[PDB]
């Protein structure tokens, strides 16, 4: 009775929550550059996830204490009547860390809040983390960052989506936002409501990888290709078909 | 005109090569245990990949020099007439490394041989690495290893398939072989020729994660669940439809 086309049950009362932690500026003593264009990423994601039925909650430039407080709140609330959970980090990072305004936080302690034991109401439901984070260097310009955040998985029924893999480069337009987020949001717009979500992330991999880097205004940006990846521990096909209003 | 259902071109003369590096025993001074049951993994993979049209080349207990020589040979040969490339490591590992018989090798130097620049004849073609490697701890029994190998991606058009993620445990039956390889090989057998390959790996994630660990013969094995993962940098849908 094992079914090769089994779908996650996506017929709960609510789609669920999408958190977006948006980080544009950092405490002076961290000496991290501003992420001009991140607000376009935040707004584009808010529209696309909202249109798929998510209750989107955005937070701008939280300090570590506030960020840990919000994400613990969301993890200890009931998801019993929700299909799934989405969490987005738009920041700088290094290895297994993301930067809040004032300090780095271990990604595993954030994903850990939504694992089986700690969040019973999300057991067997998709938990999707999207991470646009790279190394902070030091009218619509393209800024380019080295990959820095480990493309780690997170546990049963987690999907971890990364803007860039080791040895590649992350691009952000200061007005239009991140290449990865622009291409993710275009694909959510056209295909989010019909295509299997990993099939859609594969389109994003193609779109981002096909962006040409041979004729760049800045000569030092030439050859710096971007290739995203995703680490799936999903156990079923994931669709975001339109819900009953 | 951008196509949301675009498939990798899988209509070349040959499917391509599948390498399987099978490591059962290790140099005494490494203090690594034998991997009893790995030969079942090697044989099960050989049958399933052969049935999908791969030219399977197996190597048993190569030392670092021999392993680097074989994999460099395969990387510098023409893949122009091939659909794709598969490479399987059945060994112990730690972090960024896999064990040959005598020493550890950086996984990135092995995958790096098949990247764009270094292997022009595989550009735009799927490069699939399958890694059954965990920490060597010091009739058909179940041995259990802590996850140890980083679940890293490689580059454009690579798919990296891992038996186990951080915090989970890898299981091997000393006769029937690894849980991950048994479930992978069952799914290749039933669905390899019809299903999209990442869809099939998702079935393997479910099969392996549903294997119960509450009533184990060894009490210290209770609660040690196994969850695999894959890191995709594929740009299109990957199918292994029967060739003609
Ligand atoms: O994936 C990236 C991305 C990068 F930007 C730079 C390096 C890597 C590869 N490292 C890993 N990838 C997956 C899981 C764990 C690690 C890891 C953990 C601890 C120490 C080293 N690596």
């Amino acid at each position: 009775m094992f079914d090769p086309a089994e779908k996650y049950k996506m017929d709960h009362r609510r789609r669920g929550i999408a958190l977006i932690f948006n980080h544009e500026r950092f405490f002076w003593h961290l000496t991290l550059p501003e992420r001009r264009g991140t607000c376009a990423d935040r707004d584009n994601l808010t529209r696309r996830f909202s249109d798929l039925g998510f209750e989107v909650k955005c937070f701008n430039d939280l300090k570590a204490e506030e960020l840990l407080l919000k994400i613990h709140e969301v993890s200890t609330v009931s998801h019993a009547d929700a299909d799934c959970f989405v969490c987005v980090f738009l920041s700088h990072g290094e290895g297994n860390h993301i930067y809040a305004y004032d300090a780095k936080i271990e990604i595993q302690t954030l994903t850990g809040l939504f694992k089986g034991d700690k969040c019973h109401s999300l057991v067997g439901k998709p938990k999707i983390f999207i991470i646009q984070a790279a190394r902070g260097n030091q009218t619509n310009i393209t800024e380019v960052d080295a990959a820095s955040v480990y493309t780690l998985p997170a546990g049963a029924d987690f999907l971890m989506c990364y803007s860039v893999a080791e040895g590649y480069y992350s691009h952000r337009e200061t007005v239009n936002g991140s290449w990865y987020i622009q291409d993710l949001c275009e694909m959510l717009g056209k295909y989010g409501s019909s295509l299997e979500f990993t099939e859609l992330l594969t389109l994003v991999n193609r779109k981002v990888s096909q962006r040409r880097v041979d004729f760049c205004k800045d000569p030092s940006a030439i050859g710096k290709k971007q290739v995203p990846c995703f680490a799936s521990m999903l156990t079923k096909k994931l669709h975001f078909f339109p819900k009953s209003n």
